[PDB]
């Protein structure tokens, strides 16, 4: 019988994310949170996860800065001041993602969206994810950054490949860059494969009690908690609205923005948010407008 395992998890917001969000903060955070949450509960994954949110904290902390190397030695050995010797106690967390605003920058380019050291669940000094973010998307870098913590590697790497097979495309969680990902399958047998494998070598063994009393993860979905409008301002800033489209409906967001005083449109090319009206009847699902 495969047990189910739950992962008591402590999210941090920062300095930028307060001035960004401002009020809205805690209620963003819990929105993302449910959506990484549910990627893990998807069939494809072949293990029984529960992302769970214990305890919620928004910024004397952490050095950010544009290194993600740096950012995440900072964050990872703060972290560990605000844990408890047992796991018996109810503020004992057994990970931690830090999300900040800031443009978190890689060895070569900025591109960079999140870090984490793989396979780090059950160790309190490592147990560790930090995800720059760019607006709601931001679950998706969540979600594979936890997967890093769950001793996944990327869908390119060698071992991959041959677990993969030869025919595999970039349409997983943890494809090596952002992907649109299968919402019938958003887990690699890669993946499914070495998560599997970690917690049957007992790596998972902190995540097998259920967690005290956890933060209340909104059910409705994202793009219901935030409509179009309130997606490019989560990306783009407060003055950013949907910019009308051309019948590819769901697909990609575009926003407004203001470049020499007059009006134009922009993107990162992230779908819609699941849920988002695109029709009388209809809302996107994975890129797609469906009823
Ligand atoms: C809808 C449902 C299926 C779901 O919730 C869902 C879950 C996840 C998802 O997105 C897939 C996804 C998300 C993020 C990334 C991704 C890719 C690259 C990077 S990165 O920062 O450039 N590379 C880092 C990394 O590999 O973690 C390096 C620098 C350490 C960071 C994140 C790659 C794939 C999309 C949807
Ligand atoms: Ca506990
Ligand atoms: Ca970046
Ligand atoms: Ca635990
Ligand atoms: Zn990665």
């Amino acid at each position: 019988a495969s047990l189910s395992r739950f992962v008591e998890t402590l999210v941090v917001a920062d300095d930028k994310m307060a001035a960004f969000h401002g009020a809205g903060l805690k209620r963003y955070l819990l929105t993302v949170m449910a959506a990484a949450a549910k990627a893990f509960k998807h069939p494809s994954i072949r293990n029984p996860v529960s992302l769970v949110v214990t305890r919620l904290v928004i910024l004397e902390g952490p050095q950010v800065g544009p290194s993600a190397a740096q950012t995440l030695r900072s964050f990872c050995a703060w972290q560990r001041g605000l844990n408890t010797p047992e796991d018996s106690d109810p503020d004992h967390f057994d990970t931690a993602i830090l999300f900040t605003r800031q443009d978190l920058c890689g060895v070569s380019t900025c591109d960079t969206l999140g870090m984490a050291d793989v396979g780090t669940v059950c160790d309190p000094a490592r147990s560790c994810a930090i995800v720059e973010d760019d607006g709601l998307q931001s679950a998706f870098t969540a979600a594979h950054q936890l997967g890093h913590v769950f001793n996944m590697l990327h869908d390119n790497s060698k071992p991959c490949i041959s677990l993969n097979g030869p025919l595999s495309t970039s349409r997983h969680v943890m494809a090596p860059v952002m992907a649109h990902v299968d919402p019938e399958e958003p887990w690699s047998p890669c993946s499914a494969r070495f998560i599997t494998d970690f917690l049957d070598n007992g790596y998972g063994h902190c995540l097998l009690d259920k967690p005290e009393a956890p933060l209340h993860l909104p059910v409705t979905f994202p793009g219901k908690d935030y409509d179009a409008d309130r997606q490019c301002q989560l990306t783009f800033g407060p003055d950013s609205r949907h910019c009308p489209q051309l019948p590819p409906p769901c697909a990609a967001l575009w926003c407004s923005g203001h470049l020499n005083g007059h009006a134009m449109c922009q993107t990162k090319h992230s779908p819609w948010a699941d849920g988002t009206p695109c029709g009388p009847a209809q809302a996107c699902m994975g890129g797609r407008c469906l009823h």
